[PDB]
């Protein structure tokens, strides 16, 4: 008599753990739960439960467990029509612990020995271009870098040389395809996702012509992961991979490795070169370089950026004070025990990196930037203490690699300007999934004699 | 088979105003409209969204009151950028008192004095620009906007000693409405707290100034302030305190800044487009030249109310690219709509981009055409247009803007010709308000003879 309801289009329930990352930094919060709490506690939100593990002993459920226990499928929806169907995290287990294989040949020790040549004549002739004096944001120019470098390294000559400032745009699409909404509706079809499917279809016609060509003229042999990816076989399957799934491992190497180096690059002069850190820390650097010029020589090697343990270690407590992704996730498959609790089948669990790297008795004045904290560091075995690539069986491939660019960046920096920090410290910007610094982040360069 | 970790917080907020975040999901809903017809209903974490497309079904929405439907849930993330008892933060009593003031500050009496302010600050601006040069538009006009609200809703004072100071408070504001905002208005991320912090300042600001006039109550000041400071609640002696005056304030800035600059961002936009320039440019110069005829140079009240080609140029940019995709209510009373009932709990939503691309209602409503405005002014149907929405919460601003932004386009097209630089731009969805993708670039060169 009053009527019928309306038809319903759809009812729609999606994963919220996701979410975290678009929340705003809720740092402080979460570490007064914390505070309050201990190492473990619950948060529900539409009565979906989202359960932290704070510092190194919590750590062990998350990091020492493997896909039967813990699943990363739905954490890593959102990525899907990122990468391309059957690539990583739309490929079902067999498919995809094979492609993260390649990716682990791709990135494993003797390839970083081929690319460090690569690595830093890319840097040379960036920071060449530089005038006798400027200012600059370095999270603009590391970022500028960082994608010519991937583009050297990882999708070929034929491309870096050709194709750079094309390919740039497209991964530049890519990337503004992935907004807040898209990690709970990844297939929502609107402008951003139209777009961001279109430029993956554009890389993937890049790559089929590149492909095509190294196919007809397999005699050349070539210095990079394309040429790993096109030799890549499955158990059991006669053909290579599809032009689809190859630009799809190229996108997955993007998304982890652009923003997060270009970020932790960023904080690790911002931080160096703040007044106070400057003086306590920069002779040490200074000195290092000098040390190793004399032992090795002045040409930049992987024998001399192995040995710059200093710059490494500011680099790295860049990372433990600002770690570029806040959280890391799981879906609970297998239930388990921490202390005397039970966490069940069906909670998202939650390592944060910044909560965890700021407990006060894994790392006294956590609020402080001291690089030498390392040094006793080194001498601990307790796991799970420095979580900024994760650990375990997921944990970060492209570690080697990022300290090698990292640390080449700021080699070639520190032998050729003289430096300081415009204004204040930035403070981090939380807008996007991978957190950095806020613009402005300005630095001040004087070429040195 | 255990024992759970504290629970520490759960949660179910009210997913509405989410849709103001999803990245602009247009065509989504449209293909919905086409496929279910006008009332429809989407769940989400099993919240009932139900939708009403075109003139019949924009009735219950728009002819209701508040006792039917409710503001309160969806313009919840308001009350900590506004501040305590304003507005949507406000009982029912208070709120309607303060729309009234609202209403007193917006009436063409208050108008006829703000005018010549408007004026003054347009030709001011443009007077400042080169002989020619590009210019991104929506920049420009927003720069223009927050100036000119500084000096008709804050007064000389603000105006001319505190410009920048004020700005930066209302920039902080901005900054701090986040997607997470509309959820979680209270979440302590350092946006939200740096919020917190800018309108404490902001109220600090006009003590001082609302002190200063007490103090000499013969000085006559023409603004939104002094009729704030006139206000009265019946039955209460007491003036409205410092924070409630604030809080207008600011609600004026969110009602009026990004909706007004983005609406004269697309009216030059769209008017300058090659193709909508040979169409409706000669008609729209054609006008500005009897105008003056008529009324000399002057740009009065009178002479901008005779612009009628230009205001619906104005009209036509507002039909097409509406700056609010979406207002709602949640309903209190059910109702009945034709065969259908839509039961209490429901959140309604009327789309002013949908509605106004219906083609019964808008003939070629992908096509700019200024003057369909002539017939469609006579259509006694109400709730055709819906940009400043309608009934009991229908823009009180709606006259303002149109003065504002003709006062705009008036400068500009007497000073300059002008030209658009590329393609149209796509809307941007990144924000609350949608406006132009940057870049807006418009060529600009001195009329000369
Ligand atoms: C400072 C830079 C970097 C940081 C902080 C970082 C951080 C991380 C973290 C936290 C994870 C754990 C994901 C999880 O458990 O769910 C991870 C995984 C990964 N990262 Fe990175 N990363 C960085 C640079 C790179 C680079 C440069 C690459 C590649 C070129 C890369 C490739 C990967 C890959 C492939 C995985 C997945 C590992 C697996 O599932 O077996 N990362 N990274
Ligand atoms: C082109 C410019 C503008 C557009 C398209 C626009 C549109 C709208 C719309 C659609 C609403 C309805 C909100 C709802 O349904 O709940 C609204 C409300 C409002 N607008 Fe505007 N507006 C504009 C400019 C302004 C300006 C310049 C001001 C003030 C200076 C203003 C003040 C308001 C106020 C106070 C309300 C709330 C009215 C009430 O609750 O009674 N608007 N506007
Ligand atoms: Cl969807
Ligand atoms: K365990
Ligand atoms: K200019």
């Amino acid at each position: 008599s009053k009527g019928k309801l309306p038809p319903v289009v759809s009812s729609l329930i999606p994963f919220v753990g996701s979410g975290l990352s678009f929340a705003g930094g809720p740092l402080q919060y979460t570490t007064d739960a914390y505070k309050k709490y201990g190492d473990i506690f619950t948060m529900k939100v539409f009565g979906q439960r989202l359960t932290f593990l704070v510092g190194p002993d919590a750590h062990v459920p998350f990091f020492s467990q493997g896909d039967a226990e813990l699943s990363q499928d739905e954490p890593y929806q959102f990525s899907v029509p990122i990468f391309g169907p059957n690539v990583v995290y739309g490929a079902d287990l067999a498919h995809r612990n094979q492609q993260l294989k390649f990716i682990a040949a791709s990135l494993s020790t003797k390839a970083l020995q081929s690319y460090v040549p690569l690595i830093v004549k890319e840097a040379e002739d960036f920071f060449a271009k530089w005038d006798k004096s400027g200012t600059v944001d370095i999270r603009d120019a590391l970022a500028e870098l960082i994608i010519l470098t991937a583009s050297r390294c990882l999708m070929g000559k034929e491309i870096r040389e050709n194709l750079f400032t094309e390919v740039a745009k497209l991964y530049q699409t890519l990337d503004e395809g992935l907004l807040p909404i898209s990690v709970f509706f990844p297939y929502l079809p609107i402008p951003a996702h139209k777009r961001r499917d279109e430029a993956r279809l554009a890389m993937v016609r890049m790559f089929k012509k590149i492909i095509d060509e190294r196919r007809a003229n397999p005699e050349v042999k070539h210095n990079d992961c394309l040429q790993v990816f096109m030799d890549a076989r499955y158990r059991g399957e006669e053909q290579a991979l599809n032009d689809e799934e190859i630009t799809g491992l190229m996108i997955a190497l993007l998304f982890a490795g652009q923003h997060t180096s270009s970020v932790t690059g960023s904080w690790t002069g911002l931080l160096l070169f703040e007044a106070n850190n400057k003086k306590k820390f920069l002779p040490g650097v200074l000195e290092e370089q000098e040390e190793i010029r004399k032992e090795f020589g002045d040409e930049l090697t992987m024998e001399a950026l192995n040995k710059m343990d200093k710059l490494h270690r500011c680099v790295k407590e860049a990372l433990r004070m600002y770690p570029p992704l806040l959280f890391v996730m799981r879906k609970v498959i297998k239930p388990f025990s921490y202390k005397d609790y039970y966490v069940p089948e069906g909670d998202t669990v939650f390592v944060s990196p910044a909560l965890s790297m700021r407990v006060e008795e894994v790392f006294p004045n956590a609020d402080q930037y001291n690089p030498e904290r390392f040094v006793e560091e080194d001498k601990q075995a307790q796991k799970y203490r420095f979580v900024g690539f994760g650990a375990g069986r997921h944990g970060c491939m492209g570690e080697n690699f990022a300290y090698l660019q990292i640390k080449t960046i700021w080699s070639v920096l520190l032998r050729n300007f003289d430096i300081e920090l415009v204004g204040e410290l930035p403070k981090p910007d939380y807008t996007a999934m991978v957190v950095g610094p806020a613009h402005p982040c300005l630095l001040r360069y004087t070429r040195k004699h």
